[PDB]
């Protein structure tokens, strides 16, 4: 398991955490330096569990599939709550099955779906660091109108943080001021698989991709990115997305 706690929390232990979450995730093989996530697992090691505290001390344990760094459901207390999703349902035979009682969420895990649920897109959402100990907060009560948009900030901040040293670096210049995430931020949460694709692509292909990435960069302007010496790949993403899997 990983753990985090936000009592205390600063850029250095967010770091830690961050870090151990990364290395909570199996890979046989690196592709241009990356690690790349499995084509599938079996059973129950399919799922990583993140313990967080809030600053009270209080706990939610969430679970992730580690094949693709998916927040499926979370445990609180004696209940769990998990997407409303088949992966979920999958992933509920295995996970918290210790609850007194289980919750389905009334919507799938999908930045759409969440945005809609929560009533606001995630570009007018404060993330960091208070927002996170916020959203374990909410996810120890039931409100599933509340609890999207915690679910919202708690994917951006372990789960993307993982997958983007960018997004991770984001989150720990919020350690203790909350602020919406840059335009940067939300391209390169929407461009994961296919960047994960296309880095994939670009073997057998002299580091070429076969379609190029459009992002937005963190000075606001609109880029492409067509090849594996871009910072994207060198330097910023994290883990990758199979392709079998895509
Ligand atoms: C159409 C849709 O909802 N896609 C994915 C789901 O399926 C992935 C892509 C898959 O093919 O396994 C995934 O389970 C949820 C995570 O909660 O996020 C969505 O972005
Ligand atoms: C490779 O990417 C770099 C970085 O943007 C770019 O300057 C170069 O034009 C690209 N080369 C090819 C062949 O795509």
């Amino acid at each position: 398991d990983v753990s985090f706690r936000l009592s205390g929390a600063d850029p250095s232990s967010y770091g830690m955490f961050i870090k151990d979450l990364r290395n909570a995730l199996p890979h046989t093989e690196k592709v241009y330096n990356i690690p790349l996530l499995l084509p599938s697992v079996s059973g129950a090691g399919r799922y990583l569990l993140m313990h967080l505290f809030n600053y009270d001390g209080n706990t939610i344990t969430v679970a992730v599939d580690v094949t693709n760094v998916y927040i499926m459901g979370y445990l609180a207390l004696t209940t769990s709550y998990f997407f409303n999703e088949p992966a979920a349902d999958l992933a509920s035979q295995y996970v918290f099955r210790s609850a007194r009682r289980k919750i389905t969420l009334p919507y799938s895990g999908n930045y759409e779906r969440l945005q809609i649920a929560a009533g606001k897109p995630r570009e007018k959402i404060p993330i960091g660091l208070p927002a996170l100990d916020t959203a374990i907060s909410t996810l120890l009560h039931y409100d599933s109108t509340a609890a999207a948009g915690a679910l919202l900030v708690l994917i951006q901040t372990t789960a993307e943080a993982a997958r983007f040293k960018y997004i991770e670096q984001q989150i720990q210049e919020r350690a203790y001021r909350d602020e919406v995430p840059s335009s940067a931020t939300i391209s390169l949460e929407n461009s994961w698989s296919g960047l994960s694709k296309q880095i994939q692509l670009a073997q057998g292909n002299n580091g070429v991709f076969r379609t190029p990435t459009v992002l937005v960069d963190s000075k606001g302007n609109r880029v492409q990115i067509t090849n594996v010496t871009s910072n994207v790949v060198t330097s910023n993403i994290q883990l990758l997305l199979n392709t079998k899997n895509i």
